[PDB]
Parts: C-alpha cells; sequence; structure tokens
C-alpha cells in the first residue's frame, strides 16, 4: 500500500477518499484553500496544508502549491478526485516526473481521451460503437461540411474537440444555419479551451444516458462493473443517477461491457474510468470517456459490492486487479439524488451558513456529504454539497427508500434541490423507468 | 397482494423509528403512541397520526394495555407492532390484542406462553431435535437427595434457573453439594417474588461459551426459514455492547445443521413471524438456552449479510402474505458489526440522561445509522440508555471492523456521556480483531 497520499480536492469527494484511505491504513494529507479550513475531511485528516487563498486558480488548481505540499509532507501519491485537475494531462505528467504516484490513468491516456476527435477514432478502432459523424476535424470548405451533414442524417451537432460534458456544443437543424454555427463554435472553443478544432455528430432525438464503469490495472487486466442510467438532467448537468439501467438485459450488459473492457487494453487504460453512451432503439453510441472517478460512482458500489476508491488505491499501489469479471454480479438496485446548494427553479446558487442539519438513516440509506450544522457552504465553489444514495432488492424498494430518506433530510439556512428530488421520485414516468435525456426539462417546462 | 392499512407502533426510540420506515416503504399509515415525555421523538414527528397514551412512567404509557388498545380503536388501526422490550413477550397483551380484533405483529399468544415458560420451551425443543444444555429436563422438587443425584448426573458446576426467568434474570451458579440446597431455595424465593412462579430447573454450567443466536422467519402458510447466526458474546453484566453476523469460526456446514433444526422447530410449534433461537456455543457444539418471540435489537447485522428487511417481513407475514424469500435464496454475504450507542456513564454503566447540544452522524460505504437522536434532542431519564446503533458492513470481517473504527471517530454526541470511547477501545482490541472471544471477555477486560 501507499504510505501517505495528498487528497487534491475538496467537499464530498475529499471526504469519500479520506474514508477509503483510513480503511486501508493510508495516511492522509488534506490540501485546502484558506476558505476550506472547516471542511469535514480537513478536520479528520492526519496532516493539513493550506495551499493558497479561496479562488480555485490560487489553490485547488495551483499545481506548484499542490506538488510542494506533497513534497513537504513526505506523501507518495496524489488523488485528484473528480473535476479540478483530475483530467488535466499536464498535472498527471508533472506528478509522475516529480516521482509521485498519480491516482489516475497515464498522462498520454488523458490526452488521447481528452481530445474528443482522437478519442472517437481510438474507440472506432477498438470496436466501440460511436455516434455517426464527421469522423475527423472540420475544415473551411462549406461544400465538404454540407455533404457530410446529409451523409449522417439531420439534425446535426457542432462539437468542440477540446470541449466536453455540457460545453462546446451547437445544434444544426438545416444548411442555412450550418455556416454561422460552424463559425460561432470555433470562436467559443478557441476562447474557452484554447483550441479551435471542431467536429460534426448526429443529434440523437430520443436517447437515454447509459454509461459503463471500468477498472483497469494498467498491467493488461480490465473489468466492467455494469452500467448507470444518468438521463435525469437539466442544462446538461446530471440530477438523478441509477444502477443498473432499466431495460438493459444481461445480454446487452455483456455486449457493451466486453467492448469497453477490450477498449481499456487497447488504449492501455489505468485506474477507474467511465465510457458514456447515448442509448436509443436498443443501440449504444459512444460520446466520451471520463478518465477519473465519477460523482455517481456510489450507485455502482451498492449493486456490485466493489469499493471503487479502494480499487483506485490498490491499482495506484501497483497491485494487479484481484477482482475477475466472473466475480462481478449485479444485485439489487440503487438510486442517487445529488444535493445542491441552489434554488432549482431559478438555478441561483445558494452559498451560506447551514443553521440546521439532519441526515437520513435506515436500511439501504447512504449519505455522502461533508456538510454539518454550523458549516458555511462557500460562494467560491460548485453548488453540489452532497449525494443521497438509496439501495434496495429491486428498483421500487430503492425509490421507496429514497422518498423516505428525502423527507428526513434537513438543510436549513440555504436553498436546496431537496423538494425537486421529491418531485422526481413521485414522477410516474420516472417510477415506470426509461425516461430520456430531455424528460426533466420538458417536465419542468 | 393485500397489505395492512394502518398500524400502531407500540414502542419508542430507535425501534419505533425503524418500524416507521418499514411501514412508509410498504405504504402503511402509522400511529405513534407516546408518553408525555416522548412528544419530541423523531418517529412521533414523522408519524401520520399521534396519540399521547399517558405520563412518563412506562406502567402508565408503554406498558398500559388499555390505552394502547384504545389508541388502535380510536385511529382505526388494524395491527399493533410491539417492537422489542415493553409488551413484546407479554402473552396477556397479545391475547387482549387478538380478542379486541386487532392483529398482533408477532407469534400466537399460546406460542409466546409456551416459549416464555423455560421448562416447557426446552421440552418442546428437545422433542423437535434442537440440541439443549444437559439438565434436569423438568422442574426441581424439594427432595435434596434427588437434587444432589441430578447435579451428580449433570456434573458440577451447575446453574439453578427460574422457569419464569430469562435473559440475565432468575439464575444461580452452584459449584458443589455444599451450596446446592441454599442456592435452590434462594432461586425459588427470588423467582416467586419476581415472576409469581417459583418453578426452577437445573442446567449444566458452561465455562467458556459464546452467545450465538439463529434468526428465523415463519409465515401463516407453513414456510419457515433461517437467516444465519449472530455472535452476541461481546457483552457486560447481561447487556450486549457489540453484535456481529455471521459468527466467526462457524462453517457453512455448521450453519446448515443448526439452521435446519431451528426451521423444523418453528414448524413443529406453529411459530409465526420473526423469532430468534438463542444458543450457548462451546467446543463446536450448540446448546439451546431460550427463544426470543419477537424482533431483537441486533436484527440489522442479519439484514446487511442477507439483504432481507426483517421488519418488512414481519409486516408482510401479519398481512397474511407468504415469506418473500425461500431458504435457497438466503445467502450469507460479507460481514456486519453493530455497536450499541448508549447515553451512559463509562465508570458506572448507569444511564446518563440530558440534552444533546451538537450531533453528527457518520456516513460512507457500508455505514448504517439506526437512531432517533438529533441536535437539540433531550434524552429522557425514564427509559433505557440506548440512544442509537452503529452498523458497518464489509465483504469480510476486517473491512466491517475498519469501517466501524472510522464511523465511530466521525460520530459526535455532545452534551451527554456516551460509550463511544469504549466502542473505539473494543474495535482496537487485538483479541476482538482475532475474533471468537467468549461471553466473559468484556468483563475480564474491564
Ligand atoms: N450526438 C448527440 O446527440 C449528443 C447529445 C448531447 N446532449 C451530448 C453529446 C452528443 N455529447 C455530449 N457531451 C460530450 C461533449 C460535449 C462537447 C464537446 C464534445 C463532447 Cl464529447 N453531450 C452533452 C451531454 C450533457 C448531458 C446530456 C447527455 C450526455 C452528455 O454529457
Ligand atoms: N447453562 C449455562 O452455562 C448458562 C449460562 C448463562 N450465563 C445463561 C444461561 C445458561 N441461560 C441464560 N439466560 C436465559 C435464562 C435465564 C434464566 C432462566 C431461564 C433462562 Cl432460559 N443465561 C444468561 C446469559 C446472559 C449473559 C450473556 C449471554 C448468555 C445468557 O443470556
Amino acid at each position: 500500500m501507499l504510505d501517505k497520499i495528498v487528497i487534491a480536492n475538496r467537499g464530498e469527494i475529499a471526504l469519500r477518499i479520506l474514508r477509503a484511505c483510513k480503511e486501508l491504513g493510508i495516511k492522509t494529507v488534506a490540501v485546502h484553500s484558506s476558505a476550506d479550513r472547516d471542511l469535514k475531511h480537513v478536520l479528520l485528516a492526519d496532516e493539513t496544508v493550506c495551499i493558497g487563498p479561496a479562488p480555485s486558480v490560487k489553490s485547488y488548481l495551483n499545481i506548484p502549491a499542490i506538488i510542494s505540499a506533497a513534497e513537504i509532507t513526505g506523501a507518495v501519491a496524489i488523488h485528484p478526485g473528480y473535476g479540478f485537475l483530475s483530467e488535466n494531462a499536464n498535472f498527471a505528467e508533472q506528478v509522475e516526473r516529480s516521482g509521485f504516484i498519480f491516482i489516475g490513468p497515464k498522462a498520454e491516456t488523458i490526452r488521447l481521451m481528452g481530445d474528443k476527435v482522437s478519442a472517437i477514432a481510438a474507440m472506432k478502432k477498438a470496436g466501440v460503437p460511436c455516434v455517426p459523424g464527421s469522423d475527423g476535424p472540420l475544415g473551411d470548405d462549406m461544400d465538404k461540411n454540407r455533404a457530410i451533414a446529409k451523409r449522417i442524417g439531420y439534425p446535426v451537432i457542432i462539437k468542440a474537440s477540446g470541449g466536453g460534458g455540457g460545453r462546446g456544443m451547437r445544434v444544426v437543424r438545416g444548411d442555412a444555419e450550418l455556416a454561422q454555427s460552424i463559425s460561432m463554435t470555433r470562436a467559443e472553443a478557441k476562447a474557452a479551451f484554447s483550441n479551435d478544432m471542431v467536429y460534426m455528430e448526429k443529434y440523437l432525438e430520443n436517447p437515454r444516458h447509459v454509461e459503463i464503469q471500468v477498472l483497469a490495472d494498467g498491467q493488461g487486466n480490465a473489468i466492467y462493473l455494469a452500467e448507470r442510467d444518468c438521463s435525469m438532467q437539466r442544462r446538461h448537468q446530471k440530477v438523478v443517477e441509477e444502477a443498473p439501467a432499466p431495460g438493459i438485459t444481461p445480454e446487452l450488459r455483456r455486449y457493451i461491457g466486453e467492448r469497453c473492457a477490450k477498449a481499456c487494453v487497447d488504449i492501455g487504460y489505468r485506474g477507474a474510468g467511465t465510457f458514456e453512451f447515448l442509448f436509443e432503439n436498443g443501440e449504444f453510441y459512444f460520446i466520451e470517456m471520463n478518465t477519473r472517478i465519477q460523482v455517481e460512482h456510489p450507485v455502482t458500489e451498492m449493486i456490485t459490492g466493489v469499493d471503487l476508491i479502494k480499487e483506485q488505491l490498490r491499482i495506484a499501489a501497483g497491485q494487479p486487479l484481484s477482482i475477475k469479471q466472473e466475480e462481478v454480479h449485479v444485485r439489487g438496485h440503487a438510486v442517487e439524488c445529488r444535493i445542491n446548494a441552489e434554488d432549482p427553479n431559478t438555478f441561483l446558487p445558494s452559498p451560506g451558513k447551514i443553521t440546521r442539519f439532519h441526515a437520513p438513516g435506515g436500511f439501504g440509506v447512504r449519505w455522502e456529504s461533508h456538510i454539518y450544522a454550523g458549516y458555511t457552504v462557500p460562494p467560491y465553489y460548485d453548488s453540489m454539497i452532497g449525494k443521497l444514495i438509496c439501495y434496495g432488492e429491486n428498483r421500487d424498494v430503492a425509490i421507496a427508500r429514497m422518498k423516505n430518506a428525502l423527507q428526513e433530510l434537513i438543510i436549513d439556512g440555504i436553498k436546496t434541490n431537496v423538494d425537486l428530488q421529491i418531485r422526481i421520485m413521485n414522477d410516474e414516468n420516472f417510477q415506470h423507468g426509461g425516461t430520456n435525456i430531455h424528460y426533466l426539462e420538458k417536465k419542468l417546462g
């Protein structure tokens, strides 16, 4: 095992990693901004280092300060969590050249999957089904771009090669909008990602968001740990996640999973990763790969029994995968509700002091949050303050437990999306299952 | 399938909240019956209906048979869940409930009566094939020559036990003939005063036993299953502190052997609902001591390793539904540890009442928190010291223990004294980390 690690993150994920470290007897170094002295994980860590003032650019995104804290404490590894520097290939490369273990994939793999054009090319080569599109970058020749748009099937989407998630996209209904659209995206991409490379892709009308969890040791072994349905979204931001995805057969799971596992070997993947797809008419279409742990990883842990953070730590330590594909079994169902310090109606973030707090309990109830009574949610960071995960023997039990747990959850002093989550659990279409990616916006409209 | 419309939760604290959650999941309307001191209980605050049944002393509230039955009638409830303790093993209450036309969420009154009489309960178990402690196999008379002959056949040390006794009450260890007559006479007088039943029996006293118990479920359709075992040996002066499932050192073959015998005994006695067969385990052999005719405090450790919601099964059985799982569907997976959290003084072990000023619950993968407490809540001095239960699960015993250590360190209960520090000490104990420690261990450590 790794003797001592730096947790290069904050909030709920930092607390998640800290628990995993403590379970394995790994010493923890909590690096934090001056605004995050009162974070729960900071108070629980063996050593703490203040890495700079409140803005992320000065603290959590500050590479030299993070490296220096790792050198000063005698740490051997760095876990970047999710967000911040987790998908920054230059950070991964610097961590390794400085002699530390980077708890993530190789910097080259981050670059390969990070550039969306080459990622799709790599997946097509690996045998992973992708969304029909340009299959390369787009030029200045409108005649070639229009011929490509008719080849795929209108409507189409203009995507930034350096973009990802919910940023760097523009939908095209017809050829009249096409020219203005290919130009606006290039200007936005060059300003936001410092790369003007764009590509064209088929805009799928009625798709579901289905993603595959993988674990690869970087020694030739790679396993798939079922799927997650993350279709309940608003402004390209996940709200509810669940595992397994409803309507996915053991045969469909096996088909897509084996392809994802094979793709890991072919790209030399190391650690935990997720292959995101759009699922429509019984077919999967690759969109992107998250080369880190995901926010929604707990729903996969509940249904497989696999602790995903401990496995990241074992792989980083140089241990080959002990878990064999034949040992991965889907059992029961899990639902995750993201808890955000925001007004759901207006999207207005709600930082501030939590005057009253009470977490739900019970069988199959998992609460993932650093929040406590008297704690101030700082205005400098993202709105996500916690995650409520409920497990049951079937989908209906997990939903029933989630309704009860949401009713027990008290967060006063700030605005939350708790009431929105209660509305989603009570939604008859959600209760039936299989709602598409556009459902939540339509329901709220 | 048909389900109970509304039930009265005839209990308080953590178990009342546990029962409330199971009801809500099943769409059953809840009736929280409470004493005047228990208006601010979490489950009372979450219940669909509330009925104040009397003042703080349990005799006028939680043990008050007419007021509890009256609250079921007033609210139009169809069933009564007694939880554990209070009226849960009271056969007169269960008889009065049935008589009043309400469902008693438990076994038949006559089954409670049968298992509540320790002499009759042993005779029924021995007849069914359940292994028993060698003993008198009937009541002791006043003839001391006969009592010395029974003691010689059993072999000293022996234990004199009250037929109306149970748990940690109504027993006396005898090491030789010199103490026999007086020990029998003293047990009789104590039994007459406490139980209005002076019947005593003799049992072989075991030197280093483990307290291992088998969980059962039996429906009204003739199905009876076993849900592995629990080791409750980590205890002090008849008070459980740590429980775990499955029991260390128990092989699948040993589990199958004892479990099948317990399942067969349910069928023979016409058992209904949740129940536990309590055993003393020593030298790879099981010895029946008593049967709990209700749910136990430590039921969550069995739920974690089997996936079975024991409270929801009680509610399903009571509604007239078959068991939701078959024996072949019951699988032991992983390991679970329960730390009882008490508002108690660590030097005296007596209840420590008062107001909770700051409260923080632990979280994480495999962490389960069973408690009604919240910040600002006042622990009343009228009832037991138990304020909560911390349950950690893992794919093996070591992971469960590692998760417990971290969970206990995150647990904050300020304003009152707790056994949190003692629980941290037990988790750090190398003999506990090895496992298989006997019932006498904790007292010897302290
Ligand atoms: N081909 C498509 O129809 C399509 C549609 C969407 N909405 C895509 C979508 C495809 N791909 C992406 N995202 C990746 C991306 C964005 C910008 C530039 C490149 C990439 Cl790879 N997104 C955005 C997503 C936000 C939430 C909805 C479901 C999944 C996505 O995370
Ligand atoms: N035969 C024996 O060795 C024996 C010993 C004890 N200590 C017995 C014990 C046997 N049996 C009982 N209890 C049941 C009982 C008591 C009085 C009268 C009838 C009964 Cl069934 N107890 C009380 C125990 C409390 C301490 C820890 C856990 C094991 C036991 O609960």
